[PDB]
């Protein structure tokens, strides 16, 4: 058989691109490891802090929108409507 | 499922990959929303500024190449050749 | 004139997904050139250094481990576990 061996392979490729998303997260790590501004070396000590920073990195977004349990976010959500109205008049 | 249903199924995955380019705009929002590099911020109001940022986002890249008009870009393009010539020099 | 053309097309579908990864490199350029924060451009002269930045960009990650003399990399590996070790305990 050829289709089956090559077919599952495509499914693996599909899995492969799902893997690519971590690179977005990697870029945050890259900022510190790769020096955000035009990179044209001590920060590795701080870079290891990214191990724990992985938990906090995803937490900043989760807590920024909601802050506390799924309830406080209702207050933050109103800001989105208010911002277009407020910005509408520079 | 059969190869026919799976054939297009593989094709959808092909569509899935292009979606990732759009994620790059998300990373700008994400890092700002994440405070900064390995954080282990008031700017959230500023993050929402990125809402209108869709217009400005293409403008930073668009204005960098030409700057102001769209004919000047021919002049700006010459700059890149000078960089390699100048940087290659002692 | 269907599955045969499509089977190789499937092969091409695999290659193109990996092509997308260079954009992560583009994101570094975009970060500074497109404004790391909600961009809602004289710095281009400085951004030009990012052109040669390609050589430096890969080296920050590679050179961080050893810094100087590959032998030094052996000592770096040990301290890396130590950092996590310190974090592991109160």
């Amino acid at each position: 058989n050829w289709l089956w061996y090559i077919r599952i392979f495509i499914i693996i490729v599909g899995s492969l691109i799902g893997l690519r998303i971590v690179f977005a997260v990697l870029s945050l790590v890259n900022r510190v490891r790769q020096g955000y501004s035009p990179l044209s070396e001590r920060d590795r000590d701080r870079s290891i802090r990214l191990v724990n920073g992985s938990l906090a990195l995803i937490w900043d977004d989760l807590r920024s929108l909601s802050l506390f349990s799924y309830h406080r976010l209702r207050d933050l959500l109103l800001i989105v409507t208010r911002i277009v109205e407020l910005l509408g008049r520079r």
